[PDB]
């Protein structure tokens, strides 16, 4: 399973400096939504330029204008883009079409999806190939965690590759790894760590320890 | 009844030139989501700097990290920020708190909201002050329109200010104006018009007919 690192609240200069601390233990660099909104597509270009051998995820959380926004992101160097599971299937399909043209990948972020099993069935039969269960940072602040949603996802999914995000840290990463997601997403645990390299090491170690 | 102009697919230099054609007939300048993603917060700053007397809306379609992203947008000069009606009430409340701090305004975009009446009841009770019914551009491409949703919204809303968006043009703006929305949102009809100024004039004229 891959380690995806969410860069949410950093500026581009801050992110360029921070990545040097952890990049060797990270598989996917995520340009977080506020980061994208802050800097624009230049964030993707700059990061993909500095770390050409690393995969870059653009966390656009697309809700509309699927193909146009996806293409903008892919053209900029992104290897993945996120679209909201709560959006219309038309939009999800437009994003995926843009991904296919680029030979890249759409990740459907299932944050706030009310009926997970029904939605998963619908999205998979619509062509969705990779789904992320996600308890958002605002939800985490209220004490919520993604594990219950991950459990349902793993029971219902047929073929989809699966990612999981929601305040995961070195203290809890094993709980998630044991369930066998394809991608574990971590942000705050690492970006706000006193020793980011250390936290990154301990998390990636767990992911590797679970073949 | 205000006219809000959505700039979705333009670059910043294109937007700056385009606005000079229509600005006198628009009340709210909207930096659309792909535009924000493309350019970043600089799009808001540049536009608010050139047109200081015009209101600027950042169509961020916030789904998470409400306060942080809203504050970033408001600091940048935005008068409004959009948050997704489908997101968690916690995120909606976070955005609104950020707006109150800045003395500005959050617009809840109700795009893809499954159960409109139940959702506006919930949001209005939670503090939501301004709601936008919205059939997205991807949905429009499939032949859908916002009017049915606007009818329900107007029947259910208690005190919320109401906006409407969904492929509205000079040929259909009358149907919407008659229902008495507070804000009419137009994008493609104007940005792709052979005569942008003329389309902006025809639409703003209709809005004024309804004192």
């Amino acid at each position: 399973m891959k380690l995806q690192l969410a860069l949410d609240e950093l500026t581009l200069p801050e992110a360029m400096v921070f990545m040097d601390k952890v990049v060797d233990d990270v598989d996917i660099i995520e340009v977080g939504t506020p980061f994208l909104i802050r800097e624009g597509v230049n964030a993707i270009k700059a990061i993909k330029e500095k770390y050409p051998h690393k995969e870059v995820l653009a966390d656009a959380k697309i809700m509309d204008g699927g193909h146009f926004e996806s293409q903008l992101l892919f053209d900029a160097g992104a290897d993945y883009v996120t679209v909201l599971g709560v959006t219309d299937v038309l939009t999800i399909q437009s994003c995926i079409r843009a991904a296919k043209e680029a030979g890249k990948q759409v990740v459907v972020d299932m944050i706030c999806v009310d009926d997970l099993p029904a939605r998963v069935r619908l999205l998979e039969e619509a062509g969705a190939d990779m789904l992320a269960v996600h308890t958002g940072t605002d939800q985490q602040a209220a004490g919520r965690k993604p594990i219950d949603d991950l459990i349902t996802m793993l029971k219902v999914r047929r073929k989809a590759r699966i990612a999981v995000a929601g305040g995961i840290s070195s203290q809890t990463v094993k709980d998630y790894a044991l369930l066998g997601p394809d991608v574990v997403i971590v942000g705050s645990a690492i970006t706000h760590a006193a020793d980011p390299a250390g936290e990154a090491r301990k998390i990636s170690q767990v992911l590797l320890q679970h073949h």
